[PDB]
This record gives C-alpha cells, structure tokens and sequence, in this order.
C-alpha cells in the first residue's frame, strides 16, 4: 500500500504532465496521495494562471462575512455576520489596516501559535464563495473553471443524464479568516489555487479516519450534535492541532503559497486559515473513484446546511433513500 502513514504529498509535474488533470489526479492517487485526505501540486515553472494581477480591484464582494467566534481558544464554533458591500480593493485597504493586518511573527510556526492563541478575540471579515474566475480564458492547463463537469462525470459513469452546473469560487481572505472542519458537499474533491497574496494553512484528517474526527466532534459540540445527525456540514465548528493531539486523532497540517494548488480527496476532513490578504479559487469535481463516497456522504437535514441547486441531483440518484428527508431540509 503506496502511502501508508497518510502523508501530505506535494508534486512537481512537467509542463507535459500538466496536460491532461484527469490522468495527473490518478496518477498521485496512484501513489498514495488520496490517503492523506489533501495533497499539494506545484505548477510548471512555465506555467500561469493570468498575466497579471493589476486589475482586480473593481471586483465587488456583495456580501463580505464578519467571523464572530463563541467557545475556547482551541474548540469553538463561528458565526457569519453579513456586512455591506464593498469591492477588492477596499477589502485589501482593510485587510491591511493596524486593526486587521497580521501581526509581526518570526516564521509560519509563530503565526499559527498566534493564531490558535488568540482567533476567538477577533473577528476578521472573509469574502467567501463569490462565483467567478480569475483564470485567464487562453490558460489551456488546470484552469479551474474549464474542468469536466460533476454532472458529466456522473452521466458517464452511471449512465444518467442529470440537470445542475459546475462553477468556481473566489475567496477573499485576510489574517485570521478562518474555514470551519468539513469535508465537501456529497465528499465530493475539491481543487483550490492561491491566485495572490499571504499564505493559507490547512489541517487535514485522512479520509479512512474522519469518523474519529466525528466522534470528537460530538464530544466536544454536545448541543450542536443532539441537533444534527451531520453537524459539521453546517461548517462552523473548529477544533485546535493542540486538542486533536490530545485526542489522539491523527491529522497532518501544510502552508500553501500563493501559486500553488491543494486538492482535497473525497472523505478527506479539512480545516484553515488565512496569513493576511489573499486570493484564492476553487471548484468541487468529480473522479470514478469518488462515487461511492458520494453513496456514503452523511447529510444535514436539520436545515442549516443549505446548499447549491445542483446538489439534489446527486442526492436523488445516488442517495434515493435520504432524498425524501433531506430535500425537506432545503424546502
Ligand atoms: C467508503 C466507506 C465509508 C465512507 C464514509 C463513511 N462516512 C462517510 N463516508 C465512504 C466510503
Ligand atoms: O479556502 C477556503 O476558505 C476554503 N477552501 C476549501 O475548503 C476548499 O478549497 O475545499
Ligand atoms: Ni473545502
Ligand atoms: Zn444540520
């Protein structure tokens, strides 16, 4: 077995290989990259996204999030507070300002002891899941929003033609911007790229493992799990490296750069943060492999979940028995 300890492997593809994604995804799959839950992919040198990144700041975040936290310094849970509208360019003007900018830190391992020491005492303000691309359209490799479509995927493996679409994502961050234990809508993978800007870290548990993180979970959100067969689908609740140490659940951490790729795998736990301003988009996708995670996908039906159009069709025909309960969730 290629990867047994569940390592987070990072890859170098040529320029060649950097052709076909489907055939590069099998290929770290192939040596033992899934295991990890996340893996990190390193472009070409000859390879970019866009020309440039002059002209963004006209881009508006309509509905920019205030991350308000509740809880301890090591395991609480966040809530969104929708703020008004404003555009990159103001966003980045607060990122940078003495209230939000990062603070003065001697290496990547100083700044996430500052930040799991003093997150819930801020609140910064994300600009999360803002459909849009910045890959320029003449970007013929691993251009995230020209991949093969879930619902194609799906209609070649099973032969059942399906309604829904597939789009990227922009997320504007800033320092202490923060994303809650989750793993994707239907375990589906999911590919993200830093367009520009300050780091993101990432924590990861390997998927053969997630139902430890679960059941840690439940222990440690006892109110929110009594409410919710599926409550990390709510996307809220964050748990330190310091306390999954404690609890025995294995888990692995890694800083991406701006440049880089991270895709995680189906099943595949994660959780971060943002270093100070920054760009980053990302897509869900699909691979043969994935569809019976897809079968396996536990579901929020509390209600609080909510998410895309396109999901029902996954859940009508992957999970005919759920659909009836978790439909009810959505209307
Ligand atoms: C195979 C077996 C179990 C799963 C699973 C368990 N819980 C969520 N997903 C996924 C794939
Ligand atoms: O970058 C973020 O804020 C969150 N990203 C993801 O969870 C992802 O790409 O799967
Ligand atoms: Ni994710
Ligand atoms: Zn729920």
């Amino acid at each position: 077995a290629q990867n047994p300890n569940c390592n987070i492997m990072i890859f170098h593809p040529t320029k060649e290989e950097f052709n076909d994604f489907d055939k590069y995804i099998a290929y770290m799959e192939s040596q033992g990259a899934h295991r990890a839950g996340l893996a990190k992919i390193i472009p070409p040198k000859e390879w970019k996204a866009r020309e440039t990144y002059d002209n963004i700041s006209e881009i508006l975040i309509a509905t920019p999030l205030q991350q308000v936290a509740s809880g301890r310094a090591g395991v609480f849970t966040q809530y969104h507070k929708k703020k008004k509208a404003m555009t990159v360019g103001e966003y980045r003007h607060l990122a940078n300002s003495k209230k939000y900018q990062t603070p003065p830190h001697q290496n990547f391992e100083d700044l996430e002891r500052k930040y799991w020491k003093n997150r819930i005492y801020n609140s910064p303000i994300y600009g999360a899941d803002i459909s849009g691309s910045l890959f320029d359209e003449n970007t013929k490799q691993w251009n995230l929003g020209h991949l093969g479509t879930i619902q194609d995927l799906l209609e070649k493996e099973c032969g059942v033609v399906i309604e829904g679409v597939n789009t990227p994502y922009l997320y504007f961050g800033m320092w202490k911007t923060t994303f809650a234990w989750h793993t994707e809508d239907m375990d589906l993978y999911s590919i993200n790229y830093l367009h520009l800007g300050e780091p993101k870290t990432w924590y990861v548990v390997p998927p053969e493992h997630g139902q430890r993180l679960e059941r840690l979970a439940r222990e440690l959100f006892p109110g929110s799990s009594r409410g919710c067969g599926a409550f990390l689908r709510h996307k809220v609740a964050l748990i330190s490296p310091t306390v999954l140490k404690e609890n025995g659940i294995p888990f692995n951490r890694i800083t991406q750069e701006a440049g880089e790729f991270m895709v995680t795998f189906p099943y595949g736990y994660h959780a971060g943060f943002n270093h100070g301003f920054n760009c980053a988009e990302a897509i869900n996708f699909a691979t043969p492999r994935w569809i019976d995670y897809g079968k396996m996908a536990s579901q929020c039906s509390c209600g609080e979940a909510r998410v895309t159009f396109s999901m029902d069709a996954f859940v009508r025909i992957l999970q005919p028995e759920r659909y009836d309960l978790w439909k009810r969730g959505q209307d």
